[PDB]
């Protein structure tokens, strides 16, 4: 609730507190820690590889040894997680979407090897068949090209519990088919996965902004399961599902284009909120920062903008970045 | 918000996603042209015509250039224009004189424009920012702080002149304590009974707005300054309804957030506690970092309109965009 | 709130619970040092240092010393002190003249601070107990009761003579009604434009200042005397936001609660009713019961975050806390 | 809400109400009385002992029979109930803790010799696995050493169930594991104790103030079941799982440093609300008192914070003192 | 409010009802004796006691003999008397001159009760119904009506005339429009700086008033007079809000509704809306009905603490009752 | 929600309204209609017999024959609805209160009666074990003398299925036993009584305002089962669980004493919303007025204060004056 309190020009002048560096900071209604930021990072199949991505300047596609070496770092700058997005070989695409509950999947192999390596490190897994598809679409298809929902569910379940049997702390099911939280749930429970925390991608629009992560993954119609960009209200029914379902954190994707969807559902549910600056927000703020259009400080700036719009955290590929301008 | 038990499978919310007829009639905000305000940089002099390279796309124009613009974007629909002048370098000055100068680009533009185009909106800038040798928004005391009320005196003389030659509204940027108050009480007693005073209320000290100050060449001015002891904490979101509250009691027909995406929190919290006519300005590095990826093929040009529908769903009723004109070609279309 | 039908096993609110790493995700609300304000015992004289048995580790300091010590207080990043004088006997009166003497320790030890330390913010305390012979924040009339407006007048000339030596903020603690509003209108007048008013909204007619008390050396002034015609009764929760509805209304920039522990329900309610500037202070008598229990090896010195962290969770801004040093020492390392 | 209603001043002056006792008095809001007060107890195994406690001045460990005779004073001065806390011999403490739900444990035998002696007078367990472990971790560990949620919640039951035998007329699940009080509810209407009351523990905080009690029970990690201080939106989540599950009070733990907490959960639920003045708060305030620095009228007005605060009930070490005062 | 899923037989609400001790500890509002005002009928004259058929238990007293009572009042505890007085037929006029005569009943009764227990409060009433020869609460137009503005200045003296005799608080029961702020503006200027004003805010056009207009007399005045132009109709529940904000900002220190039991859901919308200390008359009617029901042996003594009990649960902070000295007698034993 | 929207004297005057009946009327907020009104009653168990109650002034029991002959009135008068009380005979109380479901009891007698002379009345039948228990205890006790809860539902459940054999269209459960809407409900529906009412007396409590009632049925502790005039905030819980059990009425009783439960229950649930102006506030008020202390129109007054308290039907003694001064 707002009540103005009859506050007046002169009486009150809203630039008094705004004065001096010390009454600034004391009345400063948020700050960005690093405990706040997730590393979204693209993991190869091979050894001693990185590769650089066209649409999104300054991030590495790295292979599993390669990501190992730099963890070392974001563990040092106390990044508390890490969200992993496999890079699969076109081989091992179907359309049975197999590949996804594969134990030696990258997914698989690339938490193992965190989990024993940084036992203190946060491992979020991405649940979701759109990387392990024949042509890319989020799951299995019926004859007319709609992608079916129960079905596809039956899929993300397996890989869930390949992706917990593998170690993983947090799983995260980007896919909006509907019920799948629930789902999830009832098989993470049977199995004794008691503490394997979900992370519901719960209000995810079909946006124009992941045109650079299709790059990124090598997957580069939606409508019909993200949801309409228009669509404000339809989102807490989104959430409220997903907390019924049982997920432990809810999140809005894309990030800084739903700034007030992220507000919306932390003031409605007062549950634990994330959001996703994607890849298209950071290709943005990369691109004009290089090209002499912006000012670094735009990094923070966004960064900022999601605790203040209610964020409890946020993946970002700038979190290294933001980890040590936060440091020094 | 109550929930009302919905549960899967019973409530499968993709049922509505199914098909474009279903999607469209549960559809929440769509965008119009009667949402769109372009800002439009005016030069001095004729027959001027200047690329801006960090806002790809736009050009600074002179009167006579944006006068035969104008004809296509009135064609489009597009219900106002925001001026900004470029002030030539040697009319910058301590006391910011040409701020009220009735022969100053922004009062010349205003004139021409309001005979060419009777039904067309002007949306004239109240500020100092573009006529100060520092480039900070007001009068500076001997400590180098911008005085508040001694500003503001300056800001009144800028906004009646803007009224005399026949704005529909005035805008003030300036981000001064009581500025809006101030206008309105001398609008009415001069009998501008109906010039609206749309507030910057909620502008904060933002690094997005760097092309724009390329673009109005106050860049070299402000040099290394800062805003900080005016312009809003980015932290701050409690703070931006007590700057609604007062824009509101001191009589701003309508109030506004900048910058715009990076903000959209706040243009919800605004529009939820007040429901008064509420603006925001997708400002210059919004523009140019939209531009560059769409540019350098990273993002479709779908963006465009995907950024602008936000600001619909976020509670805008209108929206200064650079992408003015390219929207309401692709919403005509 | 809405529950959102969420139930065990489904809902296992452990999970978040398992890792550092997941806790630390979910983590509310954290302590920084921008949080905190260091209360100080400023002595008279040259070379003075002082123990007070009540608040074991804080010394009262003479002007010469307290420069000394505020160079490690800057270097831990502490925004700003709040300056409590301990004022020598023979200068209390009835009239309470001392409190604005250019040349009193307050007035004294801010020139010196705001000299030394340009970016340390000073918060001057406006306040006759130190300066009166019974102890009582104002003026008595012939039945003993302190006069609201002729007391008043008297915090005015007080304030105004802390504005004068350079403080950034003055701390009206004295709980007289209007008192906001007079010294508020006082500085515009004068010119005092940006000089923060931090009125003391809520406080309470508590028994845990006893420490601060004899901290100051207003204790064998008050005897057995109380503040109940006009600090707050502890048993009233409501009464607290008609408090601070009039400072807000009357210009205050912050609004505080005091004491801070017992009136944490207070805070919240404050907070969520008007979201303003909220401040608490955790008083010498909550310091003195937590520094005791430590020294006992009753309590582990982590209380002392986990009390700090209390008035953030509940919705303060900001905290004066006789523990700030030691706070900023363990959030730094 | 709150509708300030253009109150100013001169026309409004707060202290107007405040100049005389009589109008204070019928302008008060909140008084505490004896019926607010629940006193904790130390019970020990033998017969004619006391023991004083290092950490918590001034209060004694009794035998039963010192506890009957104490009690008739507490009956008298019309404290309505005593929260009983077993000081377990360390023969009888062991891995499964078993003690916990034998017939003959001290907490057994106090209840039945006080529901015999005082029929009236509350008497409130304390079901809790820690006074019964070797080591006086919170349940039955797992290999790590980490508290397993559903195998604690078994011994609890059990635990609770011979409370009910026993004649206590609440139950006080202090373990906060999760879903226990819907596990202690379902086993006492299964077992036909349809009027038990379950008093939740429901916000109870990973905390320093814990230090004294630890000394006074012989007990002496917890943020992986009792919530981190930083959290207030979570301890709403906590309140409702505890309300539909079944429990007749919900508390929160500890006291003074939670005020704020008492304020949302008795605004949001409206539902019977407790709150402990835990060991640590207790020490502090009683050692100020007793080292002449603090008047012993802050006992007081820290129990008036509870009642404005919204609580229905106070656990204090204070009871006593406190019912000698609020009486004479 | 939220239900939080609770369900029969997981939840059982009988379980805390199952004892004493439980229900005790779960009671959510309690009655007290300093929740309690004894209004009191005041006559002129020595040694002067008279029964009141209508409310059975009741007497008038003259000074001398209201002294006397009040020791036991004092010693039962109770806070404050309201003093009615029963005016002589032959000092009613027009004018209503006797209500600010500084030798009346109530002015006389006030300067002897202040005198002899100054810590007892007294409440005077601001009214005219007992001055004047028609028995309506102000001055008559030609017209019949009874004037406000007119009569606002006669309850000015009045009021006056109560804090020169010495009372802490003066309660306005006339319902004309505007009296609060202007008893108010007079108290103020006049220095009468901490005289509480207990306004009757939402006082209806009732007829539960009976017994109490033949215990003062205004009965044979007033004959089938009614005071639908001022009172409140009955029917009317959100213009009890209109009526105590008005109140509010004009400076009352306490706001009533009268009368009492039949209107409890008023009670609990004032309390839940304004959060201001909320008064309660249970009228003369209702004090009547339920003596005549115990009487008759029809109702149990208990229903005297019910009924209270009611008005505590309500939202008021205090009760005027003619049971007050039969309550705290039952609250103390 | 309010806001007071800056009014203030003079410009707000709130007597000009006031000024003129015809502005009076166009403002006012709420009227009384006859179709607010329930009549209860008292029914005899012969035929031919009238009597009258000390302590309900003006108020007749009455035999089967003569209530036929009194309703042509009421039905005349447009009330649209009785709520039956049966007088029970000495000979048929017992204590497993077998009587409440007898199909020629007095209630079920009454009820054909009733339903089959005036087809368009409402009969709102009472399920209560009072009037039926040899002591008149309000269900079957236990060794102690405590009313068993589960017990006494299923004998409230025989005798609300014999009410809606007998014709009845609203069942009124005063028993305030736990869930015993729910079970009523099952019952109901099971048996194919789909159209029944339940009335639930949901806040009803224990008051010294039923003493007449007690003369009138002939049945002259209740703390265990009734709530404590004290609390508010459970009576939300109460009706809470009622309306989630099925009930198509939720009522208040008593009546005037609580009209601040009226106005919370109504804000709240937003349902049909039921008061009872019980035998105690109708025996003080005729009392009252028969002394002439009281004028009449305090009856209409008391009728209309239900009304703005948010009640949408009155049981009331007064019904059939009421009736005849809203006519007439
Ligand atoms: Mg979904
Ligand atoms: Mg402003
Ligand atoms: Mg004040
Ligand atoms: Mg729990
Ligand atoms: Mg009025
Ligand atoms: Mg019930």
């Amino acid at each position: 609730s707002f009540t103005p309190a009859n506050r007046a020009y002169p009486y009150t002048r809203l630039r008094r507190n705004r004065r001096d560096d010390f009454s600034r900071r004391l009345v400063r209604e948020n700050v960005l820690t690093v405990d706040d930021l997730i590393l979204p990072v693209f993991v190869l199949d091979g050894v001693n590889q990185r590769e650089s991505i066209p649409s999104m300047p300054g991030v590495e596609r790295l292979s599993i040894d390669q990501l190992l070496i730099e963890a070392e770092e974001w563990v040092a700058l106390g990044i508390p997680a890490l969200a992993l997005f496999p890079v699969t070989p076109v081989e091992k695409k179907s359309l049975d979407a197999a590949e996804a509950y594969n134990p030696e999947g990258i997914a698989q192999r690339a938490t193992r090897a965190l989990r024993e390596r940084f036992p203190e490190l946060g491992i979020i897994t991405d649940v979701a068949l759109d990387p392990f598809t024949t042509h890319g679409q989020d799951g299995i298809l019926d004859d007319d090209g709609y992608v079916l929902n129960d079905v596809s569910i039956d899929v993300l379940v397996r890989q869930a519990l390949s992706h917990a049997e593998a170690g993983a702390q947090v799983v995260a099911p980007s896919d909006m088919m509907d019920g799948r939280i629930g789902a999830i749930r009832e098989a993470l429970e049977s199995a004794g996965h008691t503490n394997v925390r979900v992370m519901a991608y719960s209000a995810k629009y079909a946006s124009a902004y992941y045109g650079p992560f299709r790059d990124a993954v090598g997957s580069a119609n939606k409508a019909t399961y993200q949801m309409d960009p228009a669509n404000s209200d339809e989102a807490l029914h989104e959430v409220a599902a997903d907390l019924a379902e049982g997920a432990d954190m809810v999140m809005v994707k894309p990030g800084m284009p739903y700034l007030d969807i992220v507000r919306r559902v932390k003031d409605e549910f007062r549950a634990p909120t994330f959001v996703y600056q994607v890849s298209g927000e950071y290709a943005m703020h990369m691109g004009a920062i290089q090209n002499g259009w912006l000012a670094e400080s735009v990094i923070l700036e966004s960064l900022t903008a999601f605790k203040r719009a209610g964020a409890d955290g946020i993946l970002t590929y700038f979190a290294k970045q933001a980890a040590e301008q936060l440091r020094r």
